[PDB]
């Protein structure tokens, strides 16, 4: 079979799509072409063949093989913000990313995961008493602030330990957020002329320096340790492997970094979403409530409770289906292969639009949100809210017990309004590298009431 897409109109074809990419945001884009021509074609971004599917057989066969283990993106983009060739998320050298992977495995699973859910626990509990840093004077919480403070703090005390500036640390996360999405399929000409992105630069270096006067300061207690074994975590981890010779300090450095912004960019606004959700489905969140009463009562949540959960856990994984926030997933070929009835070479870029997928393949009722859709269970050939195989989400794991622990203990406590008629269906989005409340709107507060 031939390739589905616009046409190449002797180098115009590119510059239209690259353009409409630029405009419309790169998740918007992706939905567009998948509707316009098939759940498979073919597009351009910069110079790049690059790929954008929605098969849930491609997806499949993506994700499981190494030579696909690679994303893509602007060289002098990743390089600005810290991402080429250093991180993990975006890093795209397969050797050094196979050698970092490694630490970020270890932190999101074994004991650190079982720590976490009384870490979360605290963590939320300790910010509901303090509803009035967040809260206005008619009431209106801004939940945004709230989750990304919780689990800024939450990844802190559980990845680094070091006490920081939790309200300037999450306004330079979102800072550098917006440096990420902004910088990472500019073409080349974009970075010429200067005044277009000194913006986020200053960002980049907000983060990164303030990330730096913490590191700094991790170091100096690691250097002075007497229990060193006592007390391992990941920053700890990466420090000593630096100290042997097997990493670098900028990797090191940019790997912290990229472990504090991860939950606090991601989780806080999938809670969100989730709790929209709860707000506008009453029947949903006694379920939920009931549930709890059933398997906690008042005790602390506890390791032993997140597998009985099971109506959460469904509710939890019907928001992301139906409402995500990562619908796309990009990768690039390492090797050629022949992709169902195409040709895949190597070096071809790869959008995974998996937000339309969960729409159009495998659930009972795609465009609406029931937990009838996993009335069933799901093979996970068809529902792929984190990736899988060796390059799927790090934190896949940690992160359920995450939103069930959080959700729990503030559910546990209030009941949660919504303002005016305001769903996850009415708020105004941004759909570029993620899918988020584009926060220059507003109606995006909610009203917490106490239960009993
Ligand atoms: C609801 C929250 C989350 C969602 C929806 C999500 C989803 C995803 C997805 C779809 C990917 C791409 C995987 C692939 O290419 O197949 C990814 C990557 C990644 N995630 Fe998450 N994730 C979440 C939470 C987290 C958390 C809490 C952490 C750690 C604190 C984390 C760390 C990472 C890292 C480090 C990568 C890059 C992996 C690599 O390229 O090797 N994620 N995530
Ligand atoms: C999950 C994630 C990492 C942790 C973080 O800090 C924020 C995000 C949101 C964007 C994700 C990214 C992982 C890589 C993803 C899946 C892509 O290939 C395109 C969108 C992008």
């Amino acid at each position: 079979s031939s390739i589905p897409g616009p046409g190449y109109c002797m180098g115009i074809g590119p510059l239209i799509s690259h353009g409409r990419f630029l405009w419309m945001g790169i998740g918007s884009a992706c939905n567009y072409y998948n509707r316009v021509y098939g759940e498979f074609m073919r597009v351009w971004i910069s110079g790049e063949e690059t790929l954008i599917i929605s098969k849930s057989s491609s997806m499949f066969h993506i994700m499981k093989h190494n030579h696909y283990s690679s994303r893509f993106g602007s060289k002098l983009g990743l390089q600005c913000i810290g991402m080429h060739e250093k991180g993990i998320i975006f890093n795209n050298n397969p050797e050094l990313w196979k050698t970092t992977r490694p630490f970020f495995m270890k932190a999101l699973s074994g004991p650190g995961l079982v720590r976490m859910v009384t870490v979360c626990a605290e963590s939320l509990k300790t910010h509901l008493d303090r509803l009035e840093e967040v809260t206005n004077e008619s009431g209106y919480v801004d939940v945004l602030t709230l989750l990304r403070r919780v689990m800024l703090d939450t990844s802190n005390t559980l990845f680094l330990r070091i006490p920081l500036d939790e309200s300037a640390i999450v306004v330079k996360i979102q800072g550098y957020f917006d440096a990420w999405q902004a910088l990472l399929i500019k073409p080349d000409i974009f970075f010429k002329i200067s005044w277009l992105y000194k913006k986020y630069e200053k960002s980049v270096k907000d983060l990164k320096d303030a990330i730096e006067v913490l590191i700094a300061e991790k170091r100096r207690r690691i250097s002075t340790e007497e229990k060193l074994e006592e007390c391992m975590d990941f920053a700890t981890e990466l420090i000593l492997a630096e100290k042997r010779g097997d990493l670098t300090r900028e990797n090191v450095n940019q790997c912290i970094l990229e472990m504090l912004i991860a939950a606090p960019d991601t989780m806080s606004v999938s809670l969100f979403f989730m709790l929209f959700l709860i707000a506008k489905h009453p029947n949903v969140e006694e379920a939920i409530i009931k549930e709890i009463q059933t398997v906690i009562g008042e005790r602390d949540i506890k390791i032993d409770d997140i597998q009985k959960l099971k109506v959460m856990e469904n509710f939890i994984y019907e928001s992301m289906r139906y409402q995500p926030v990562v619908d796309l997933v990009m990768r690039k070929a390492l090797e050629d292969d022949v992709i169902d009835g195409y040709p895949v070479k190597k070096g071809t870029n790869i959008i995974l639009n998996i937000g339309r997928m969960h729409r159009l393949e495998f659930f009972p009722k795609p465009n609406e949100f029931t937990l009838e859709n996993f009335a069933k269970n799901v093979p996970y050939r068809y529902f792929q809210p984190f990736g899988f195989g060796p390059r799927g989400c790090a934190g896949k794991y940690i992160a359920m017990v995450m939103m069930k622990a959080i959700l729990v203990t503030l559910l546990r406590r209030f009941h949660v309004k919504t303002l005016q008629g305001q769903c996850v269906e009415s708020i105004q989005k941004i759909h570029d590298l993620s899918l988020h409340p584009d926060e220059t709107k507003n109606m995006l507060e909610m009203i917490f009431t106490p239960r009993n």
